[PDB]
Parts: structure tokens; sequence; C-alpha cells
């Protein structure tokens, strides 16, 4: 697997970016913008404690409360959650299980967080809240398959969760709810190709899933639903380049997709749709830096992309999107590790 | 009450704007962009039939299905829904009650649509889906108060619904859920002022409610939460102008608020936050035309504002936020009436 993202990031319900990563102590730490604008100062790193053995994944409940999922030292899924929106945190609590990947997390149309992770059998498993933004949690449940990457999940424009992963043949595979909120899932299906990164999935401005992944020649590839929330999918297409990390995809404030990834000189590169969403793609361009993780990208409250990546000093660095050139690479300090359960 | 909005507008799950209005036959008609882009052509007007006696209000269920609420000729609340996302429509069905205002509609954090309408006692009443995006519906319940305008609803950044309506003293009042999804609401709180239009409410880029209304001198006023999802509120602040309709507010793609209203010469006027969201407001500027309703504004899938208003020929007209100085007005044809239950 190509080098992973090292933080999970969200724009919170009060328009501040909040970033979560794993320290050299194997605890989860978070850092938050003090103001809801590009170029804001940062709180600085605060520990949520714990001892984790995967990438932490943050998700926002439908009531705005942040919730973090990660594998623990006992290999169970653990979580920790804000007890009120943007306020204080609970203690860490186990959700049991024994998992062998990073979690992937999404919310159902009924407000129930659904968490996906690989099992000891190498199947995809899932567990979910039984009520909107609320425990108790369900029991684990298998979705079978046998997968060789961390999973990625997104919602279709008809409300059906759909999960993506690399299979034993190194192809992109997927599986989907048969109906919104449903514990009844489809059978596994294959989209072919050969991929050398975790896949990353996004919903387009016109309601279609689009999936990006590094290919066997280390170029960036993508593939998409041809109609909203349905098949057929397209043929694989190449966006070229050569990337030395997992790709990260985000939607600009005007709908245009943009993808970020480490280049072969360890600098950050990006490529974007031009003209409009679903428009033709640009040439790759550099944003400089020397980075030691995959980048992570998010839209801030001013409608600008912000990217995060670990530096040569093992600190987290940040850069954001401005008219002619981007911002400075700015250090948020800290000392992060790649705790990804599959590397 | 100042002259109302004539259509209800929504972004569909496949990135097209869809507008809903009442025809000269008192049936609900709709028109949809053919393409998810600014300046797209339109399907043309299609009837949903029925016979309504309020402004119709569309809302998108969390599974992507559109649903329209309107008062019927029997003064009850009626609704009609898509049977599949962006597909065919149900028959009209009654939710009963007797209502004396336009409905206001919002979704709870648990995916259950809540509908609010003034009752025969001039209290605010509500009815909701009992499950996520699904019937059956609840019994009617009173949220008390005595109100003299149409209600407006939005969700807080902590997931609590909040409703605004003018009171018997002509002040802006409000009530809120004590917790997300709850049927337990607060008492009516006065935010004072004297308002001469329905209030409009929006959520800011940093998670605060902000309310706009015409005041006693026909100026535009606004008031806001000073902290995300909490009090205290600011004082009322004038945005000046002299407006001859209800105002409509929308958020740009970069978070800046922009308000639209009819001026004294019956043209469309607007005013916007400059620099960034929550920044200082512009001067009023005209967008020309001659309109016979309040405008309705929405962001399209390219991140551009689109405004709709009835024209002198009773057709619906459109203008959108093109680079230099906005598009030309284009007619979408049709023949619309103002069916608002309170005028
Ligand atoms: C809070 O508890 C600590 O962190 C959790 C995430 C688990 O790894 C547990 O075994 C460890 O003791
Ligand atoms: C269902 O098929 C099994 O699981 C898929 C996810 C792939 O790994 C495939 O090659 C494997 O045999
Ligand atoms: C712009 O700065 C460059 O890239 C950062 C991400 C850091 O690795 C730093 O040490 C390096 O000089
Ligand atoms: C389909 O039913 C028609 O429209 C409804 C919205 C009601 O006004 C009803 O009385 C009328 O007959
Ligand atoms: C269900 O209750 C009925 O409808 C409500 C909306 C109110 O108008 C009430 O006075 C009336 O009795
Ligand atoms: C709760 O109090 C009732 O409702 C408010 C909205 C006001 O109209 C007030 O005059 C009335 O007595
Ligand atoms: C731009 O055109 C002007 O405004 C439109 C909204 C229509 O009312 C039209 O008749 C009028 O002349």
């Amino acid at each position: 697997i190509a080098l992973s993202e090292i933080v999970s990031v969200v724009n919170t319900s009060d328009g501040r970016i909040e970033v979560f990563g794993v320290g050299t102590d194997n605890a989860v730490w978070h850092n938050r913008q003090t103001a809801p604008h590009s170029g804001s100062s940062w709180t600085g790193w605060i520990s949520l404690n714990g001892k984790v053995t995967s990438k932490p994944v943050v998700y926002i409940n439908t009531d705005g409360r942040l919730e973090v999922f990660a594998r623990g030292t006992d290999n169970a899924l653990w979580h920790i959650w804000q007890t009120a929106t943007n306020a204080g945190w609970s203690n860490w609590q186990s959700l049991g299980g024994t998992i062998t990947s990073n979690p992937a997390v999404y919310v159902n149309t009924d407000g129930r967080i659904d968490v996906f992770a690989r099992g000891t059998d190498n199947a995809l498993w899932h567990i979910s809240q039984t009520a909107a933004h609320s425990g108790p949690w369900s029991s684990w449940q298998s979705l079978n398959g046998v997968i060789t990457s961390n999973p990625a999940v997104h919602i279709n424009s008809d409300g059906r969760l759909e999960v993506f992963a690399r299979g034993t043949d190194n192809a992109l595979w997927h599986i989907w709810q048969t109906a919104p909120d449903s514990n009844q899932w489809s059978g596994w299906d294959s989209l072919g190709g050969v991929i050398t990164s975790d896949p990353v999935v996004i919903g387009t401005a016109d309601g279609r899933l689009e999936v990006f992944a590094r290919g066997s020649n280390n170029a960036l590839y993508h593939i998409w639903q041809t109609v909203p929330h349905g098949g057929p999918w397209s043929n694989w297409a190449s966006l070229n380049g050569v990337i030395t990390s997992a790709p990260a995809v985000v939607k600009n404030s005007d709908g245009r997709l943009e993808v970020f990834a480490r280049g072969t000189n360890n600098a950050l590169y990006h490529i974007w749709q031009t003209v409009s969403h679903s428009g033709p793609w640009s040439n790759w361009a550099t944003l400089n830096g020397t980075i030691t993780s995959a980048p992570t990208a998010v839209e801030d409250a001013d409608g600008r992309l912000e990217v995060f990546a670990r530096g040569t000093d093992n600190a987290l660095w940040n850069i954001w999107q401005a008219t002619p050139s981007w911002s400075a690479w700015v250090s948020l300090k800290g000392s992060l590790i790649d705790a990804s359960a599959i590397k």
C-alpha cells in the first residue's frame, strides 16, 4: 500500500477545521483552528489519551458531536466522543471486535454512524449506532469478501452507503446497501484494474461516486458511476503523474474535484478539474514542501481547500488555497507517527 | 406581511435546481434544470396536480427523495413525495389538521422531517415523520404561542431545530428544541423589534443562526446568535435600504451571506458580506428587472447564486451570479400565483 494519510480532518459544525493524529506516544491528539477562517491560528495539540494501533478516523455526528474511532492495543475497535457539540470529551470505550485495518466511517440517512473494518478472517465487518447519534451500538456483522487494503466508504445520492476496497487480485471491489439504513447489503462486485494504494471515494456535484487510486505504474487513476447512484461504472482512466503516497480527493467550493498526493521528489502535488465540475483535468502542479505522509485535504469555512501532511521533522504542516499562489507551509508542530494498520 | 416568495427551491441529489410554485389552476407545478450548471436549460413546467391554498414547500429527504407540503382546499396539510430519488411521484395524501399559515419544513438529525404551521388557535403546531424519511406520521402537537406571520425554521449547529415567527406585538419571537430530535421545546423568547415581513433564517459559515426581516420603516434588519447554537443574540442591526417585498438570504460558496429583495422601483436589489463570511456588508446594488414577487435565491452546483422571481407577465424569471455583473434575466415561462396563506 502506498504511504497513508497520517491525520483525519473535519470542518466542525462551528466552521473550524479540527485535525486528529497519533503521537509518538501512540495517543490520539487533536488541533483546532481558533477562528473559522483560512490562515487562523491553532489551539495547539491536545491529547485525547488512549493507545491506538491504527489511523484514527474522526466523524461528525448529525448533532455536531465529533467522534473518533481507532484500533486499540487489544486490537478491538475503540471510540471516544464529545459529550456536547464542540465541547468536552468522554472516556475511551471499547466496541469489541478484532480488526486488521484502519476503520472507515460514514453516517446513514437515519443519523446512525456505521463503522467498517477488516476482520481477522480478512472479511469486511461493520458495526453501527442503533439510534441517531446514540448508543447502544449494534453487534458486529460480517459483509464477507476478502480485502487487501483499508476500506473507503461514501453515501450514494439515493442514501445507500457503498464501501470500496482492494481485493486479493489487487482489483477495486465494492459492496452497497440494498436500501438506505439497511443491514441488508449487496453481493461483492469488481471494477477491475490493479491498484497500489487504498482507494479514495467522493460524491460528485451531480450525485455520482468517483473513485481514485494509485495504479501499478504509480500514476493516478479514476473511475465513476455513469449515472447518479447507479451503474454502469465507467472505464478506468489515467490522470497520469507519478505519486509516492495515497491520493486525497476533495471538492472545491464550486464543485470541481481536486486531488493531492506526494510526488517523486517528496513534494506535494495537485491536479484539478478546470472550467467546471465534470470539466477536463489540469496538468499536475507542485505546491513544494517535503512530506513524509500522504496529504489530507478539506474545505474550510471560507470555501478554500486546506491540506495537511507530515514534514521531515515529523511535525504536521498545513497549506491552504489562495488566489494566485497557495499560503505558506506552516508548521502546527507536534510529532506524528503513521499508525496505519495496513501499510 | 411584505410581498412573499412565489416559489420553493431545492438542490436535488443530482445537482440540479428544481423550483416549485402554484399555477393559475392552484395546482403545484415544478421545473428542473436539464444540466447541473449555471445557465442550463430547463425541463419546462410539469404539474404535480392537487389544489393548494398555501405556498408549497419542497424539502429533500435524507435519502434524496423530494417531498412537497402545502395547505389543501380543506385547510389540512397535504404532501406528495418522490417514490424514488429524482424519479416518479406519489399521489397527494392528507396529514389532516387545520392550518392558517404556509408550512415550514426542516429535517431532524434523525432523518425525520418536521413540518410547522400555524393552527386555528393561531398557535404554532407541528407534525413529523415517525421514522427516517418515512411514514407513518405523528399526531399533531401544539408548540403554543400566538403568531401573526408564517413560521421560518432552521437547524442549529448542535442539531436542535429553531423556529421564528412574528408575535401579536409585531416582535420577532422564537422557540427551539431542548435537544436534537426532541418533541420537547423551549418557551417562546422575544427578540423584539418590529417586523413587517415574514422572517428568513440561515445558518452562518461558523454555525450561528442569523435572521433577516423587513422593519417598520421598510429597511432590512438582521440579528444573530453571538455564539454557535446559543445565546445571547446580538442587537438588531439595520442594513438600510427601502424594500417592497420579503427578503431572501443565501450563503455564497465562500460563506458570505447575500440578501435579495425588491426595491421601490420594483427592481431586484441585493447586498452582501464583503471580504469574508461574517465580514462588513456592502452597499445595496441593483440587479434590474421588474418583479412582482419576493425573490428566491439558491446556490447552484457550480457554486453560483441563482435568483428566481415572478415577472410582470406572471412568468418565473431567473438571473445568476456571472463573473463581472450577473447574467441577463431569462424567462422560465409559466404563470404563477401568490397562494401564500398569510399576506
Ligand atoms: C484508554 O485505554 C487505552 O486506549 C484504548 C484505545 C485501548 O488501546 C486500551 O487498551 C488502552 O489501555
Ligand atoms: C468475493 O471475492 C473475494 O473477495 C473480493 C473482495 C476479492 O478479494 C476477490 O478476489 C475474493 O476472492
Ligand atoms: C516547506 O517546508 C518543507 O516541507 C515541510 C512540510 C517540512 O518537511 C519542512 O521541513 C520542509 O522544509
Ligand atoms: C388531490 O387532492 C386535491 O389537492 C389536495 C392538496 C387537497 O386540496 C384536496 O382537497 C384536493 O382535492
Ligand atoms: C390537530 O389539531 C387541529 O389542527 C391544528 C393544526 C390546529 O389548528 C388545531 O387547532 C386543530 O384542532
Ligand atoms: C408566548 O406568548 C404568545 O406568543 C408570542 C409569540 C407573542 O405573540 C405573545 O404576544 C403571545 O402572548
Ligand atoms: C428583465 O425583464 C424585466 O424583469 C422581468 C423579471 C420581467 O418582469 C420582465 O417583464 C421585465 O421587463
